[PDB]
């Protein structure tokens, strides 16, 4: 993957603040804001890769900024961070990340609830919500991931 990051950053807040304000409500969620663990991916991007990590995420993932920015989250679906696309995981609910897969390709909302992996190893429950949102042009371009352990 040789995914290709935006000169200038994400607007980020202006994406929070669309979401916040998003007239279909599919799933509440409350107000958010970039002190929480939060990510954005590309869904124009091959293999719908990670732009923006926030530090909050970094943090209780164990990973640095380095090492998640390209890549797809599923690697936190695995101890080693080993994941091969359309795999059958060991450890993960395969109906669970098949909703996600699902909703993503839908551009649809969706909450669940997925065991992922720190850096260290360490097992966790990943409480996901992923909403996605449009760029200046007025359609869907990226998605937001909000995880709480
Ligand atoms: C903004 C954002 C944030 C995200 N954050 C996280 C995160 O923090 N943690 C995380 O773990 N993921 C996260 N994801 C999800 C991850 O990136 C993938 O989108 C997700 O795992 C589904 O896509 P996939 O490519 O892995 O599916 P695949 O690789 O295609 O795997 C699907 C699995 O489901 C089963 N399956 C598939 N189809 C069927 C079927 N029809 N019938 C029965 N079984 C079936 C299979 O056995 C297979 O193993 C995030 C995604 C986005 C967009």
């Amino acid at each position: 993957m040789h995914t290709l990051y935006a000169p200038g950053g994400y607007d980020i807040m202006g994406y929070l603040i669309q979401i916040m304000n998003r007239p279909n409500p599919q799933v509440e969620l409350g107000p958010v804001d970039t002190s929480c663990a939060l990510i954005l991916c590309d869904l124009k991007q091959k293999d719908t890769p990670i732009v923006y990590a926030s530090e909050a995420f970094l943090y209780m993932t164990g990973y640095s900024n380095a090492e998640v920015l390209g890549r797809n989250c599923r690697f936190l679906q695995s101890p080693d961070g080993m994941v091969k696309p359309k795999s059958t995981r060991k450890y993960v609910d395969s109906n669970t990340i098949n909703t996600m897969r699902k909703a993503i390709d839908r551009n649809a909302e969706v909450q669940v609830e997925v065991v992922n992996f720190k850096k260290n190893g360490q097992r966790f429950v990943n409480f996901l919500t992923m909403i996605p949102v449009r760029d200046e042009t007025g359609e869907y371009r990226y998605s937001m991931g909000f995880q709480c352990e």
